[PDB]
């Protein structure tokens, strides 16, 4: 039974094509949603009530449009997420976090404008975890958004938004100062002829993976889901083949700002990435990933990649790793495990802040702490085994891969462990 | 000998990449494409796409196939479009350069228990008008098939039968279906009510491969650009959508209300005929070849040797087109099932293979109507100038370009052994 | 270039010419075939083990510290000639040569004892001699058994019957010597501790120009099954008499350890020629270049999509380390055991970094020299109070020992493979350590 | 049958991995195929006997190598006339008779730093006795194969000069000089003095890798049984080195003393003939094949393009052979470079093309005698029908075999450009 469920049959195929041949309409997905949901906050999904639906529809991160509204309305729509969020806090095994990011209005006519300098400080002041910035151009656009957000924002994570040719052309040089990329479809479609931007999509997804940056497919999505209770024939095969490309996130915009099914949007894209990520053909997806990734002498780095293997040999049901900001989570992630990578963090912001990273399932620690170092790690890992019983990811008798590191503070990972459940 | 120029066009460098993430990061928007569109457009034709002057209009625009949908419409109504598309298609005759054969599809009304009254009735309707497929409708067993098959009658065997499968049953009866249909469409529409909506990719993806591997045309249909029925432009999931359908391994791509009713018809086949060109230029064919060639069984058939060996002399010359002579249209679906960049010029004196083609990608059919020569060998000879002169003419080849030219030993159809490599003067 | 650029910066250019480094980056074996360079020396210490046979030429004292020196790992007793006396004494002549270095823990070089028998003759199974054989095998402390001509399963339960219940610990390598060997070697390899394909008496069992399909054959299922493989008998022949071999024998001998085979032999080369310390330092010499040749990149690949997933600590640790080490270019992977077993889980997977297995057991430490690229280090400390002291002690003397022995230097990164719990059968830790 | 996927190890062959494919190698899978890699045996008073000279040439011996470190001219053209009457003495059955090359092996430049003057005045003896191949000792640069080359005078064009790396800078120079030469001899002998004894075998492997990428032919040279000079049987190592430098690629495998002055030269090379043919059957095709083909270069050339399609369509259908018609030897040369596993049968009328093809691993050469046909077509068939007869005769075919026929648009070198299948009847 266990070898039928989540396209097993196609995930031991030889050939691409034969994988293909095997994928069944029958074979049941198992594992978690890996692939996170951005959903944009509008007068449809405002209000605290609806907002709690949506997070437990499957809503990972909220996306505020400073394209529209004014800080008044976005500070109150910012209370209202952190007010259903924390309905939730009464559970701690199964508390969800939800980061909230920062979409600012762009350049316009000119690089950063002054209304931007204004939102960014605003998104500071009122502790935003991500930034998306507009019309990104160039390196230089980067730097210029990581300076307004001043000594305060430093944790910040900036997103850069692809839409025009120039944003195409200069990719690796945004994407290198950049802590993620945005392929935002909407004015890209219009900044270049609306049959390329399959390739730009494509080609972006493919670099981030390769760069192990988190990458966001957007807009029009679910298109029709703004007036209708169901998506059409080809907004269901774009989720899929979005999470196919690879995509870390997928974006709702006036499915959820404004339009009449809200909720059903989110519970639409939940659907089909679990159906999609059971899809991915991995034994090809991590041999040219390992392939690629340059050789390193970073002990995280040979951690992770060491964890991934152990992982795959074993099918792990997950890999737990205790991360500050969440580094080790994301050098994990860009191996693309089939096991759920649950990171056990007391820091609330970077639990926020990786679900940017596929696969990867934030757990805050809130437990009283241990006098010995090495017993209050053991304590954490205890912790993400609990909640992972209780989430449903892992059972008695399942195997895990434990990463942790050598001493206290950020950087030090650097120990892989097999370890038996109960 | 061919320049840097060249090798930066149709995704060259993306195509030459070691591995597929690495094809995905070398796909670059200012690559053009070049090669001619190989995935067929069908058009469903409608109140907004059943005049003469608007069929005219679709054509130049690059629909293949048109598709009569026998759900709505007298037979009266459906012998006067197939009328008004022949009219369209013949009024280009006086043109080599923009004559184009259209093949012309009946999708049938449905089931019941068995074959319905209405589809009997509509099925010898279209032996009578002479249609090249049948496109049948919740197609869910082997036996179903049999059954559109015996309704063909006497008259209709050579026409084609594409199995629709628009629910459960079918696609778990797939394997049995394809064995005995000419090929498949994945009906999405009563797929998505049939089947929950976030399964229906699995279903498509499953089927174009088992297509693909079994060498028969596959046909990816209903909502790919459904927004512009009301809208001039489509939606990104709508673009999307085309594009991974041509690169999931799609034969055709279909056109229903877009065409049928919309107030856009002509503007959503240029949508279609646009994407599927750069879809095509973005195959990984380096694997795609690789992969076919290692699931495909060895054969001791001539044709399906003549074939390999074609396809891999093409790619290794950058052959601009592979010239076959074919019959029945079976040498050049054998050619196409390789998936080659070249284009497949397929030269025939069967009007109907002419039209039927338009199913298998990558096939351009050409129809020779020359008096036959006496001597079959200068026969043989005077088609294979024809591809080359229509191919000069149309833009796939130029004087000193190689090309691959396929042929059998002896007249008649099965007897396809031979490979040529010519140099165009 | 950018999956090698970082690294390429930091260690140098000088770094990735040597050993073959860039014939083992390369995307397919017909380029790694032409990028293979006989000007990049090999830097590694060699990881296939020797075995010597014993006789007139090499069983002094004085010879014996000779061929240690020279890269003997294991000592060959052939019971088909000589008494029980006769080999007592080249046992005590081995025994005394390995000692003489035992006064540097940190350097002595262990040397596994090996009894091959003179096998069935006419009969149907064990003979009465090999009975005794194996009895006089026991109470000398052998390591290893090669058991002559098993054609059957039942042929290695005879000899596992003849070692007694103190007889448990010995190792039994089943010789392949003739056609049912072949036909029944799935059987054989299943209950055998490793395989030795005995080229001799295959070479006359069956037509002579058909014993590299069975020595190819043998060394792939033993490389898939994870248990020892040697390969044997005429590698360097003409050195008996000559002081150099013939092109045919470096060529043989560098094809074995390309095969994968986890030793080679010497037999009349050291038994009785006129070269037996020349024989064994070009076979050193070749096997060092032909390890530095082996086409790591598809090997690791394949060995890990033929090997069936497992639920076992020690395997799933095994391939998680092997794995960091080909990521971070790791001089050594360091492995505490106690029988030997986890450190024969990493050389299944052929990891290019030696393997430093620290063990308390002089028995293990000597065995462990059927594995390709274990390199053991007997730790005589007695225990530390708290057990994890006990375990960082054993990692740390592993370390300082590797620094200096040249295996190990500052800058580099090592993985450390260890255990939760003491005992046999719990290895389930790796850990990614800086030398400083 | 299952008999037929039970031999020449093709279970082995079918393997997904080289692991499984070593895993999988059977002592009882009986090889089939003609023994594809050729032998080169040194002439000595050992094997100058016309009788005995017959015996070697039954035993597999294709070419005959004249060491001209030793003996006079007198005693070479004495070798030379017992070499081709033993030749000539089947050439009254031609559908059964073998060419043997005759190839001249210098003595060297000796402490000179060039072509030195013995070997300039033997290298006319060559030219004026009509030898085949060059075997040039000691090539250290580009320019010594030149000088070689001028040496040979405006009449020795056609002599092929295979170059002998022997040293430390010929194997640093090995790139220029393999550019300017028709192939190369690892010489294991001097090279394992030159340079470390334990790095020989990566020379070795290198060279025979960069040959095998170039399509160039490489012979492995020295010592491969050297205890048959006095021994009836070869030792295991032997075995193995001979069995190997099969498995690495190499074209052809030389004896030394072993035919020249040894005691077994008829059993020397029965031996390597009975271990080329078990390696032949060892290689691993499956990943040899999609490598060569990876790495070959894109090609305008019709009969490089020709030899692809030929090779991939004979993988196909299991061709017994390859039927190719050749005027200089290039099309089959062109042909084995993709090392099929079909035997190249190569139809000529040059005498001297069919002896220097044995250079070419898996071609079969066969001299056609009969004067030229008035019809052009009918000459080319008549050619075709020798290769199929001789092949019937040989084992190579039988009756339901499939081959792939290789032949050119027009008379003369260089048109090939025409792949056919054929049953055989
Ligand atoms: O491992 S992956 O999932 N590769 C998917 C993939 C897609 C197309 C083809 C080429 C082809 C196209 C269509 C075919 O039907 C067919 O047989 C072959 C081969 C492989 C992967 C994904 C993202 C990044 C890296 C790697
Ligand atoms: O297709 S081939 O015959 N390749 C042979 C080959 C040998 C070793 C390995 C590396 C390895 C992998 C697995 C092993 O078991 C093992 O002993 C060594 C991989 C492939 C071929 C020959 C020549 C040129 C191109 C291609
Ligand atoms: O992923 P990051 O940010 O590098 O954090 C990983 C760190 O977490 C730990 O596992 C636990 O550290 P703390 O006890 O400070 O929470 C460290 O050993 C390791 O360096
Ligand atoms: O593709 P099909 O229908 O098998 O037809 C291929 C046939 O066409 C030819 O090339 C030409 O045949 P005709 O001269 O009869 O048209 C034959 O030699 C070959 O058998
Ligand atoms: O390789 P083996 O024989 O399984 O030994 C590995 C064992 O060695 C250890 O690392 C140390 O154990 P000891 O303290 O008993 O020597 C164990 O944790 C582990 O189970
Ligand atoms: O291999 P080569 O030397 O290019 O010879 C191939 C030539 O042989 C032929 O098949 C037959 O030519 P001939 O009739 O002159 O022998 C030509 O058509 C072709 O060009
Ligand atoms: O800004 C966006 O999100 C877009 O244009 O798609
Ligand atoms: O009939 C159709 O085309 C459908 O249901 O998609
Ligand atoms: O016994 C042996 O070692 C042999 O036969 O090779
Ligand atoms: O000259 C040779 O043949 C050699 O040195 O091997
Ligand atoms: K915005
Ligand atoms: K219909
Ligand atoms: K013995
Ligand atoms: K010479
Ligand atoms: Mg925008
Ligand atoms: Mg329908
Ligand atoms: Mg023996
Ligand atoms: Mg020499």
């Amino acid at each position: 039974a266990f070898f039928q469920q989540q396209q097993l049959p196609a995930a031991m195929a030889d050939t691409f094509l034969e994988h293909l041949c095997l994928l069944d309409i029958d074979s049941e997905p198992v594992a978690a949603r890996s692939t996170s949901i951005i959903a944009t906050i509008g007068p449809a999904s405002r209000s605290v009530e609806r907002l709690k639906e949506m997070i437990k529809a499957g809503m990972n991160i909220a996306r505020l449009n400073f394209s529209h509204g004014s800080h008044e309305y976005h500070a109150e729509s910012i209370a209202n997420v952190r007010e259903a969020v924390e309905s939730f806090a009464g559970s701690p095994l199964s508390y969800r976090p939800v980061a909230i990011a920062l979409d600012t209005k762009g350049p316009g006519s000119g690089g950063l404008s002054e209304q931007d300098v204004r939102d960014l400080r605003f998104g500071v002041e009122h502790g935003v975890d991500i930034v998306f910035a507009s019309f990104v151009r160039k390196a230089s656009d980067v730097a210029a958004v990581r300076a307004a957000l001043g000594p305060e924002g430093h944790g910040i994570k900036i997103i850069s938004k692809i839409e025009n040719h120039e944003g195409v052309k200069r990719f690796d040089e945004i994407l290198e100062v950049s802590d993620g990329i945005m392929v935002a479809r909407g004015d890209l479609g219009i900044e270049i002829p609306a049959e390329k931007v399959f390739l730009a999509q494509k080609m972006m997804i493919g670099r981030c993976n390769l760069a192990g940056k988190p990458v966001v497919c957007a807009t029009q999505m679910l298109e029709s889901m703004i007036t209708k209770p169901r998506p059409t024939r080809a907004e269901t095969s774009d989720v899929a083949n979005a999470v196919l490309d690879g995509a870390d996130c997928i974006m709702l915009s006036g499915e959820t700002a404004k339009g009449n099914f809200p909720v059903e949007a989110v519970k639409m894209q939940h659907a089909i990435a679990r159906e999609a990520e059971a899809a991915v053909y991995h034994r090809q997806l991590f041999e040219e990933l390992r392939r690629a990734a340059p050789l390193s002498r970073d002990p995280t780095e040979v951690t992770a990649i060491g964890a991934v293997e152990a992982a795959f040999k074993c099918c792990a049901a997950a890999i737990i790793v205790l991360t500050t900001t969440g580094r080790s989570a994301q050098l994990l992630s860009r191996y693309r495990p089939r096991a759920a990578v649950i990171a056990v963090t007391r820091s609330a912001q970077a639990a926020r802040q990786v679900h940017l990273c596929r696969g990867v399932f934030p757990l805050l620690y809130r437990e009283p702490p241990e006098a010995i170092w090495a017993d209050d790690v053991d304590r954490r890992v205890q912790f993400g085994i609990e909640s992972g019983k209780l989430r449903g990811f892992l059972r008695v008798g399942d195997l895990v891969i434990v990463v942790t590191g050598w001493r206290p503070g950020s950087g030090y990972t650097n120990i892989m462990r097999v370890l038996s459940i109960s």
